[PDB]
Order: C-alpha cells, then structure tokens, then sequence
C-alpha cells in the first residue's frame, strides 16, 4: 500500500554496516535471468530498405546525426550474434519498431522481410541459448499514423498499438517469454511533446504531456488486457511495462521535504506505477496540485487499468538521471544514481511483486574506442546494488540487463556519445564490431554468477614471523608534551613509532654554525624513552608538503633542491642527525615520500644525489660504531590497468610508475639510470628537460639500498584515451580515474585490500627479493553514525592481504605502519580522536590492538 | 600674408640633410631667454585659504581629484623658488588665477593676501635674479562671474578681464616684462563649453563654442589696446597671447589634403591668429564652411582688433595633441608632434614677428616618482627643434620655456598625470618637493648655453695602428658565385670578410659518417682565393637566427642546446671544420652572437662547455701546426643609465648587461663563474633555474679568450619605475626605452657615436686590457630621397668615437668592420644595393672606401 515509501530514505540514511554497503561477496541465486540491450533506432538503420516505413526521428533528425546509417542491424543475423556469443549471455533484450511491420495511417499491409529477419534472429538465439526480451515501442511512430492522428494526443492509436500488439504476439509465437509492452512513457509523453526534445512535436504545454502520458497509459492495459484474455492460454510467460525512474535525496533532510520526494517520485515513477498495481487511479498529489489539466479515469477503467501487470519492469540510467528531464519536476531535490534504495522503495509500495530492470548502463563519450572504463565501473556499481537488493533489502529480482550492446545515436547527444559493449566505427562499410572492456567484463561476471569468493578475496589464516616490525605514524609531532604521547604508543602496542624533524625547524638558516638546540634535546630525550619504553624509532629527514618545500628560508630562496650545493647542505645536516642521535635509531629515511608529478627532475637529481652522498656518509663513518640501516621511503600507490586484458593500459600503468616510483627507484635499486620507457618517452614525444648520468654520477648513486618502505595509501586507475578535456593530463596521455564500487571515504580516497599485495609483487619482480616494508597506510573517518567502521575493514583486510603476499609468494616483509596515530596532526585521519582537548581511544584502535596482540591472525 | 604657408609642408617633407635634421651643434645666441612653467589650479591649492574665491574647478572636480591640496603654492616663497635655485633659470613662467584677487560678480573688493604673496614671489625672483612670465587667466573663472553672465558667452566679461587685467598690470608693477593675457583660447572656448570636458558647462552646440571664442578674442583685443593706451608709456615690455596649436601631416600629400591640413590649423591655430597680427577678420574657410554659427566682425572691430601683439607665444604639448582636442578639427589628418615646422609656418604666415613658447613638454604616468626619462628626452627634442628653428628656418626665437615645475591637478585629466620637474608626494603633509631627473638635464643644459661643442662631440683627427683590421659581414651567404663576391670585397678595400656557414646545412643529420662536401669545398676554394686576393676571412661557425636556433633536424628534436651530448656535437663538428679549412684562417668566431633575453639559461651552460671544449681541442691538437686565434662574439649593445646621475639606474645597467654580456662572458673572461649580481637578483626574487659550476667546469671554461669581438649596432636606454603595463620587463624590473632626438631608422634603430666608446672602456674595465675587435656595426637604409645620407654620418661618427677609444683611453683596437656588405641577405642594410639582379655602389660605400684608404682620418 501507498506511504510506506517514506521509510526508504530512513533505511537508507543510516548504513548498517560497510560490509554490506560494499557486499564483497556473495552471489546471483539459481535462475537469475541475464540479458543485454538493444534500442530500435539506435542500431537498427535504414528508413526504406525492404519496405520499411518511415520514423518520426527520420523526421526529427533531418531538422533539429541520422539513423538512416545506424550500426547495420537489418540484413545480417551472425554478425550481431556473434557479440552474443562472446558474452555467452542467457537472454538478450532488443525492441521492434511499429512502422517496421506496420507503417499505414491505419495499419495497413504487413511486410514481410522484417517477419524473415526476426524470425531467423529469434531461431539463432533459439540454437545459441538466447532467450528474448521484445519491446514493442522505444520512442518510435509510424509517421502515417502520426500526420493524421495527431500523435500520442489521440485516443485511436491506443487501439492501434492494440491491434499491432496482437499481430506482435502472433507473429513472433510463444517462445517469447517476456514482454514490456511501452518503454519509458514519462520521457516519450513529456519531451517528446511538452518541450519537444523528442522527436514529435515543437512546442506545447504539459497539458499535452500529462494527455499523452494517459492515452499511453491506455494503450498499456489494452494490451495487457489482450495478452490475457486471447494469447496466455497456449502461453505461460509474463508482460509488463518498463517505467523509467532517477532517484533522489532529500535536501535538508526534513518531512516537508521527505514528501516533496516522494511527490516527484510519484509525478516520475507513480505516474503510470499507481494505477497498476495499487489501486486503479492516478495519485493523490497530482489530483491536488494539478487543478484540471489531468485527465482522470472514469470508474469502469479505473478498473480495467487495475492489476494489469505480473513483474515490475524498471528502466534507469542516464535516459532521464543528469540527462533530459523536467526541470519542474525534481521540485528542487538533489539527483542521484542509486538503484538500491529505488528497487527496495519499488518492492515495498506495490504489496511486493518481482523486479526485472530492462535498461541499465552508464554512457562514455565520443571521442573513445576501445578502452572505456566508464562502463565498466558503473556497470559494476549497478550489478552490486542489484545484489544488494535481492540479499540485504528482500528484493526479489528475477533478472538484469546491461544496455546498448552495439553503439549508437543517443537521440540529443546525437552521436556525441558511445554506450555500446562493442565498438563500430563509422568510417567502416561493413560496420564491423569489435569487443570492448565491458564486454569482456560481463563475459567474466556471468560466467562465474556474480562475484564468488576467491582465493584473494577469502581471507586465509596464518601467523607473522616473528621480529615483525610494529607502529604508527605522525609526520608532523609537534616538538612535558613526551608523556601523553609515549603513553598512548605503549598504550597502543607500538614498536617503531615513525616520525619525522621538520627539517626546517632544525636549522634556521641552513648552516650549522647555529642550530636551536631545543627541539634536538626534545627528540634525543624523545628516542631515549621510547627505546626504554621499547620503542625503536622509524626517523624521517625530509618532508613533501610544505610551501617551501621544507626547507628554511635561506635554503629555500637559492633554488631549494635546484642547486648543487643544497645536495650537500643535506649532507652535512644528516651527519649531524646521525652524530647526535646516532645511538638511539635502528631505521632512518632520508627523504620521506616526495611528491612525483609536481616536483622538478633537474632537482630530482639533486634528490639522488643527496641520497647517495648521505648513505656513503654513513656508512662510511658510522655504520662500523653505530649498527642500523639507512634507505628510502618512496611512493608507490599502486596504478592498476583500467582493462586487466589490454596492452596499452599495462604500458602506461608502467610509464606513470617509472615516473612515480621508478624515477626515483631505479638509479637507488636497479641499474642505476633511469627507467628506459621513461626516457623513450621523453625522446619521441619531443619534450625533455631530463639530466643524463655521467659514470662517477651512476657510481655514486647505484646499490645504497638496505630496505624498502613501500608507501602505499589508496590505488588509482589509469586509462590511455581521452575522455575528459580538463583530467586527461596529456603529458603522460593518462586519464587518472577512481573505481566506484569501492568503499570510498568522505574525503573519496579509495580502500582497496588486494592493492598492497601487486605493488608488492611488482616490487620484487622488479628489483630483486630483499627485506620490504609498508611505511605508510592509513584512511581517514567514514560513515559518519561510527567512524570506526570503515577503518576496521580497513585494517583488518590490508594486513590480511599482506599476510597473503608473505604466505603465498614468498614477498619477505618485515613490518607495518598505520597512518595518522591521532587526528590533531592530521585532519580526519586519526586513531584516537581529539575532542575538547583530549586524546580518546576509537574503536578501530582497539582492533588494531587485538591484532597487534594476536601478532597476525591466530593460526590453526 | 596667408596662403604661403602652403610651402611648409613641402618645405619639411624633403630633409635637405641629417645633419641639419639632427643638429649635434650650435648654442642659443646672445640674449635667448629660458623660463619653466606653472599654471594656475595645478599647483597651487587651497579654496577659501585667506579670503580665496571659488574656482570654477571647485565647482568641476565635486562631480565630473581636487585642487583645495594641490602642492601648497598659496603661502611659502622659499620652497617653491628653491627649485628654481637649483634650476637656475633666468626665468619663471606662472599664471594669475581671476577669482583669487576679484572673486565677486562685478569685480569686487580685491583681497591683499595673495597681493602680499605675489609681491613676496616676485621680489625673491629679482633677487635671484629671476623674472617673470605672468599669464592673467590659465582655465579659470570666477564663479560669481558664471552664475550671473552665463560663462564666457556673454560680452561683459570681456570689460571684466579689461578692468581686473589693468589692475593685474597696476598691482605687480614694472618689472613684469613678459605678458600673456589668455591662454590657451580654443580649449577654453570648445571644450569648456560645446564638449564640457573642461570646468564649465554640460554640454552644448559648436554654436556655444564659437561664441565663447569670439567672446575670448574680444576680451584679448580689450587687455591689448588698454595696455598699449595707459601703461606702455611708463612699460617697454610686450604682450602677447598664447595660442596652442598642434601639427598635422598630410594623408595621401595631395594639393586638396594640403588644403584640409591649412584649414585645420586655421580652424585650431589661424582661428584667433588671423584677426591679431595679418587684417582683423576671421579666416576664408571659417566663413564658407561655417555658415552662419560663427559671429562675424564688424568695420569698427575689425580695425581695432588687428594688430594687437608684439611677439607670437605659443603653446604646445600634451594638452591638445593626442589627447583633448575636437575629432571634428582635424579634418581626418594625422597629428604628429613636431615644433621645427611648425615655427615655420608661424613665422612664414604672419610678417616675421618674434617667437615666444610658452608651454612644452610632455607627461609621464601617476606612479613613476623620481626617474622620468620621458620628460626628459621629450625636452630635450623640444629644445632640439627650437635650436633647428633658430638655425635652419630663420625663426628668431626670443625664448623657451619648460612645463610644469611642479606636479599637481590636471582639468581633465587629474593627478592621473605627473608632470612636475620636481616630484611630490600626495601622503606628506608639507608637500616636500624633490628633485628628479629632468631639472637636472635642464640646469645642465642653461648652463651650457644649448648644446655646445665638447671634447667627445668634436672629431679630433688622428691615424690608425698599422695591421689595423678591416672588412665587413654578410652572415648569410648563399652558398660560379665567387667571382663577383671576391670582385665587390677587393673593391671594397676588405681585407677581412666576415661570414658564417650556417652548420645546419654542413651536416644534413648532425653525423660526420655523412657530409654534403660541396658547400665544405665552395667554402674551401672562398678562403682560398680570398688569401690569394689577399683576404684573411673572419670566420663564424653558429648562428642564432631560426625557427630551430640553426641545428640540423635531428640534432634539434633531441634538445638542440638543452642535451648534455650536443655539446660534443659542438665540438667534433668544430674539429672538422679546423681540419679542413684550417690553414686558411687566421681568426675564428664559434658561438656568433647569440640573443640574450629569448635563449634559456640551462642552455647556455651547455653554450658555454661547447665553447670550452672546442677551444680545449684546437689549442691542444692544431695551434702548434697551425697558428691562429680563437675566441667569442659576444652581442655587446650598451646598455645607458636613463639618469646619468642616478644609482638605480646604473645598478640595473650592471645588471642587465651581466645577463645579456656578463652571461656569456663572465666564465670566459672573467673569474669563472656567473656574475655577482645576477645570481643575487635569481636568488632575492625567489626565480631561479640557472646551473651553478664545478671545479671541473669551472677550470674547462675559464682562460679560453685570445680576442674579444665586440658586438655594438645601437645603444639602449633602461628605466627602472614601471611606466607602461605592455613593456616594462618585470623579470628583470627593467623598462626599454629608446631617446627620441638621435636620428633613428625607418626601422626604428638608433645610431649614437659615443656608444661604442663607451662599451669599449666598460669592456676594458671588466675583462682587463686586451686586444679587441668591434665585429659587428651598421645600420639600414634611411631618409628615402637618398639612402646613404644617413650611413655616411654613421661610420663616419662610428670610426670616428672608435679612434677616440684608441687614442684619448688606451682601448688597444684591432679592426672594424661594418654590417651586411649587401642587401640580398640583409633587408634594408646593405651598402650595395640589390636592384634588377646587380650590385650598385652606394655614395656610403663610397665613403667607406676613402676611410679605409686612408686608413683612418688623415692627421697633420
């Protein structure tokens, strides 16, 4: 019954749990129908060809590219199928235009040559294993019947489609078993006759729009009302009506304003869904808040419309979401893509019939071919928030499908945009189609019926060896203070506390001949009690963010890392941290994390060069009296190829590393110059500002390695062709991109488990086994009811995986550090909150505690 | 009589020399008067101060900043006659506001405070030694003398400025002696009344605006012959009227345009110049084209307003050229700021009386305070014109006069503008004067009577060192072709043609395992014949003019000078070029010039080891075979101080010379490094990239000088305030400025004798002595009635300064040489003239000719 819908924003303003609000796992039930889409204009093609009857977008296109032209489906029956094939797909769902059989002012003469090709169609699908879904109208009209009818204003065509309806059963016989008679009558009735960004009409009143919506909600239970009173005898299969419907959230989260939702919701989507199932009559707001210009139903078809339909059939995407659609008609809410939440508020205000959503998928521009990732990731987005609904909502869906299976016309974007899972050119004769990503996707995601667990995603148990590394992080410790901090290490079962100087505070002008002793007693003291507390210290020198760089003034304003001599002024300065502390560290980093697509090559050299002279410093002079080892922390966010089965992602996933991590990796671990896909593209792209390295350079940079503090935050995408003007950084032909599906943060940093494990993986592949650390590894809060949530998925899955690099590949680590120990020094990021002056334990912290204790996951 | 001064644009569009057009020489004759000046609400200040009336500017300026605080002249004798002091000018040119004296509507009771002022003001200047130029109205009028009479449009102020002009001639005395009663007449009329740009008005009619100038003319012929019948006899001095009058040139020099250029300066100069000194009646064109909006003259006014003058003053400057003036007067001809011509016309067109300007000078912006080298050029070609006048065209000037002494309010304009010869500031409550750069250039200039004869302006004779070099330069000769070359050189008296090889075109790839040998032995079989015709040529091997900076494609796409390795591909390449042709020279340029403000810094590090290492490979490998010299030519334009007694400029001077000469030449000539002050200013501004050198570079580059190949082909000015938003170099902080009263190009390029003298000595002074070469000095064409009018005064000054350097300061020269021996490379420059596919002497080549034979300037 009606007004339970208000709950829906209730039960889905407040997430249970992030493990269900991802669903990592889990998979489709027996007998979850899979199909894919097909409009009837946007591949179909050809206007007169065997004696087809014209369109009124034949009409529309010539005078605001056409479909005179569009992808070649009307001759050929392999070509089309042979994508099927490759997707293996157990249905497949397409439409048939009305003027193909029919094209007469009157339904006149049925043409024979479309019945052929249908019938040769449905018997491949029939020897395949493709069962169909028919769609006896997208937004066509036969012309004839449009001229002298006046459009969807008439009642009379609601009889045609009536009678075409019929011919449409008995034409196509029974093997067809599912049915959506009107697709998406909200945008045909209103753009295509209100506004006129369809194609009938020019101009008119929404008058004209709420009249056209009721004679095509007419024709629907003329047709429903045919199908079962003369066909489902010798038949058994469902009919329905596919109703396009966005979604939206409130915006000040008020009852006012949950009702003026729930109001747009019913003038979209209850607009035809209420006299269907519920109770026969159009709803209760548009009788009030439109006085007279909506034509109401008499009592005999106020019954004839009722419970004229067995499954709801839902059309989302970006049809009528961020695309056309009524301005007045969102009654200022917020748009947004989620199918979750609008298939449970489907199910529970229509006394729970079965859900099957006919069109679903996101759109990629016209300017990319083969890799788009778009597609994918919101295809991926759609398909979890279906499983969501039939696990987590009881929302019981009998199938999905993924639309535009071949590319095409998106009516006002014309060309502008390619949705298809297999792309056509359109300078080809044959219009040949060749697979796609999300074509290979779907193929992978059938296949396996949904997202089973696997060997990575099913944790596997195991204990850390023993001597495993411990600790946390704060970069920015501000320099009495030393208890409470101590204290809450101890507290936290922490063995490397990692921190960091502030170079710039050490030395105020840059030259030791004067040096504010203070905060060097401060972290002498600092180190000593820690070690006495058992805390050896992770000690960074050099930090990325700063406005100078880091480094004080007078050697910030001689070209900070540019000139020569500042390699040495680091020099100096690390042998002083390494004389005075010298005694109290068992780990250093010398340059901690720079930044790397901001910061300058030509000082990058310098950046070498100032690691190898401190590193040959000392372990020329120190390493002999005083143990320890000295290496780098390097960035190393892991870049994953957008398609896992295409070349050219791997090589700029390659390239954007050596760029990130190899720049400044290969002359410290491997041969000792830099990357060769780097220079090769420095050379053939015609831009260079690179320096070479000259023999006594590469001697003194190569093999001061002693480990390697892998910093690994989140993991971003890379794909290689254009499709954004301002986010595809054309230097490295990269477009930067971030997964949806994700659990993300509300500062969209993205949680990935399995990230660390490749980037580890990579790291040995490419520079030799030895002992690895993860220095740096931290989200921020998330899911504002309990900022714990996500950073115990956090932990709990990132070190699992780690787990799983050491057990299943040999990957030797030695330690792990968590981020951001506190918030004060870092904004969101923290373990223990700062509130009202005061350093609380969160429970994230406590879990992180178990697992320190428990020193791994307890084996068998 | 009228009508003649058809001949003065004729008279001035044919210059009969440059030397005349120039004018290097003369002084002012006995008795040549000079005075500065001063107006009446731009420096005075104050409104109610001591009994003040109302000015129609403090009526203006509340609404169209202010003149109730303009500069504080209403109270102080001592400050403002200060500046004159240090000016020490005979004369002073101020004004006499109306409503300070008789501010009432019928002329009322005068108020002895500024009585008592003016009285104090003009016995300091007989003390001084000063005496006055006094101007009875600049712009004003006395309120109560608008309200009641409508402004200027009704008759009875002109008795008004009858009885306050007598009393004005009363209250001051005898030792006025120089008179000018209205000034500036048609901006008073026209723009003060038809536009209302100007105090008074709204808006109106040309009709207003030819009343009020009538009305003004009236009133001039009142204060004339009341003057002429009541004082005079106990007064020898004159009176006058100050007309301001811009100049035209004509569009297409056509008989009809001639006549539209005589009616514009009738209708803007002739409007009241006509009926003073030449018959009493309005011009001819004034009563054709104006029908009946200009009031005629009657018999009885028509003879009393003639002759009504002794000498001519005259205004010009900013005031009406370029700025105020009616788009409708100037008849569609081009203004243009020339004084020479114009005092002829004043002079042919009106009897030959005596000439008097009593305004000139030009206006630099609101925010430069001190140095304003503007002014200060635009004074001295002001001054330049005023002597050409009195020498060159008969018109006896009797005076000059220079504008603004002090900065103030402009009508108008405003503050907007600083004009002052002496600088205020508007935050200082005693409005302390300072004193800038133009009145030092003035007191230099009185003192000296004009522009004497000195020591560096007169040639003094002298011979050349034997083996003196000579030749000239054509850095693109095409690559038989010979005979006429050596044919023109031999005849030119060259012993040492300078060229290049555009290396490029030596090696098609940038490789030597390939070579285009044809133009190698076209170069071998020049230089051959060459030393058999007895040339010995000056060799270049680089140069900086093209798309691609002169590279060969390959070795360009690689970084043409940015890469490590083309520094090699430097030296080999110089290696062969020393192995083949390597006996038949005698002198080498490797880098020939490059430009110093475009090129980037790394770059030239690696400029500068290209130079280092092929001077380390033709001395340790081919000198001792092969004798010869190797060194730079390194682009050497000096560099002037804007204010030769000011610091700032010097200091950027150094400065940009160290980044266009010093650059290149500091680790070659000099310690061995970059130039002190340019890594000061990289690193005080916080903008740095340049390399720094070590010990290895530094000991490869420094010591590889054997001569020094100075540069000079014109001289530039600095400035060191920002004056305009387009052209002031911020980088730098350094503004481009070239002085106006040199004789320039048709190219706008400035020739300066004396220049090349003095980067002689700086070069001297930097690089220690040693022997020098100026390698590179010409200029184009010039006066296009014979195009070597101009290249004669320029070698003939050139070699002249050059012999000075060489005799009076001890600059041990080599050899001259001057530019582009042809124009066929060289658009415009050349000494032989390309016509219909030969080589014509020209006169200068000619004169070259008799230098070089007789080898310098005959001595006694």
């Amino acid at each position: 019954e009606p007004g339970d819908g208000a709950q829906t924003w209730a039960r889905f303003s407040r997430p249970p749990a992030p493990e269900a609000a991802g669903l990592f796992q889990g998979t489709f039930p027996d007998g979850f129908l899979w199909a894919v889409g097909s409009a009837a204009y946007q591949t179909e093609g050809g206007w007169q060809q065997h004696g087809k009857g014209a369109s009124i977008w034949d009409t529309f296109t010539h005078h605001p590219a056409t479909g005179d032209v569009a992808s070649d489906s009307y001759n050929n029956v392999f070509r089309d199928t042979e994508a099927l094939r490759e997707l293996g797909v157990t249905h497949y769902r397409f439409s048939i235009s009305w003027a193909r059989v029919l094209p007469n002012g009157s339904a006149g003469v049925p043409n024979r040559e479309g019945l052929r090709y249908y019938r040769r169609l449905l018997e491949r699908l029939r020897e395949l294993g493709v069962q169909p879904v028919v769609t006896l109208y997208h937004w066509d009209l036969p012309q004839r019947l449009q001229d002298a009818y006046g459009g969807w204003a008439n009642r009379a065509l609601a009889d045609h489609f009536r009678d075409y309806a019929e011919l449409c059963f008995r034409h196509f016989g029974g093997q067809v078993k599912y049915w959506i008679t009107i697709d998406n009558p909200y945008v045909v009735a209103w753009h295509g006759y209100a506004t006129g960004r369809l194609a009938p009409g020019i101009r008119g009143s929404p008058r004209l729009g709420y009249l056209v919506a009721h004679n095509l909600l007419l024709a629907h239970a003329k047709v429903w009302h045919l199908y079962n009173t003369s066909f489902r005898p010798t038949q058994g299969g469902q009919v329905s009506i596919a109703l396009s419907s966005h979604w939206i959230n409130p915006r000040r989260m008020t009852d006012h304003s949950i009702k003026e939702c729930q109001k747009s919701l019913d003038f979209v989507l209850g607009w035809f869904a209420k006299p269907v199932f519920i109770d026969g009559d159009y709803p209760e707001s548009m009788k009030n808040n439109l006085s007279s210009i909506l034509p109401d139903f008499t009592e005999s078809e106020k019954k004839f419309i009722k419970g004229t339909a067995d499954f709801f059939a839902l059309c989302f995407g970006p049809t009528l979401s961020f695309q056309l659609l009524d301005p007045h008609m969102k009654f200022r809410q917020l748009e947004s893509p989620n199918l979750r939440q609008l298939l449970s508020w489907i199910d529970l205000e229509f006394n729970h019939p079965q859900i099957f959503i006919v069109e679903n998928g996101w759109f990629v521009s016209g300017t990319t071919k083969r890799d788009d990732a778009k597609y994918m990731y919101y295809l991926k987005k759609f398909i979890m928030e279906t499983l969501k609904a039939i696990k987590l909502d009881g929302v019981d869906v009998i199938g999905y499908t993924a639309w535009s299976l071949m590319d095409g016309f998106e009516w006002h974007r014309g060309y502008s945009i390619r949705r298809g899972l297999f792309y056509v050119d359109f300078l080809s004769q044959d219009k040949m189609l060749l697979p796609k990503s999300s074509a290979l996707f779907y193929q992978k995601l059938i296949e396996k019926n949904g997202f089973p667990p696997l060997p990575e995603n099913q944790p596997l148990e195991g204990t850390f060896p023993c001597d495993f590394a411990w600790g946390v992080v704060d970069n920015y410790i501000q320099v009495a203070a030393i208890q409470p901090q101590i204290a809450l290490l101890q507290e936290m079962h922490v063995t490397h506390f990692r921190f960091s100087l502030d170079w710039a505070l050490i030395l105020p002008l840059g030259n030791q001949s004067q040096v504010n002793h203070t905060i060097l007693q401060y972290y002498r003291c600092m180190a000593s009690e820690l070690v006495r507390v058992n805390i050896t210290p992770v000690v960074a020198l050099w930090q990325p963010m700063a406005p100078n760089q880091g480094l004080p003034r007078l050697l910030a304003r001689q070209g900070a890392w540019e000139n020569p001599y500042t390699a040495l002024a680091f020099a100096e300065y690390a042998r002083l941290c390494f004389q005075e502390l010298g005694h109290h560290v068992k780990l250093w980093i010398t340059m901690n994390e720079p930044y790397t697509r901001n910061m300058t090559y030509s000082a990058g050299h310098n950046l070498l060069k100032a690691h190898a002279l401190a590193w040959h410093v000392y372990n020329e002079k120190f390493r002999h009296a005083q143990n320890g080892k000295i290496s780098i922390a390097l960035q190393a966010d892991w870049i994953e190829p957008a398609c896992p089965f295409s070349q050219k992602d791997k090589e700029v996933a390659e390239r954007v590393l050596e760029f990130d991590i190899g720049w400044l990796a290969e002359p410290i671990f491997g041969s000792g110059d830099y990357p060769w896909v780097m220079r090769d593209w420095l050379n053939q792209r015609n831009n260079f500002l690179l320096p070479y390295f000259t023999e006594d350079e590469k001697k003194l940079i190569q093999g001061t390695f002693d480990f390697l503090a892998l910093s690994h935050y989140t993991t971003i995408l890379v794909d290689s062709e254009k499709e954004d003007p301002i986010k595809y950084n054309d230097y490295l032909e990269v477009q930067e991109m971030t997964d949806i599906t994700w659990l993300n943060s509300p500062s969209q940093v993205a949680v990935v488990p399995w990230g660390l494990r490749k980037v580890l993986n990579w790291l040995k592949f490419k520079y030799g086994d030895l002992p690895m650390y993860i220095i740096s590894n931290g989200i921020d809060d998330g899911l504002h009811a309990e900022d714990d949530q996500l950073r115990v998925y956090y932990m709990q899955n990132y070190i699992n995986e780690a787990l799983k690099a050491h057990i299943l590949d040999g990957i030797n680590l030695c330690g792990y550090f968590a981020y951001s120990f506190n918030d004060r020094t870092a904004p969101r990021f923290g373990l223990y909150r700062y509130a009202a002056d005061q350093f609380e334990p969160k429970a994230s912290m406590k879990h992180y505690r178990k697992i320190i204790d428990s020193n791994g996951f307890p084996g068998p």
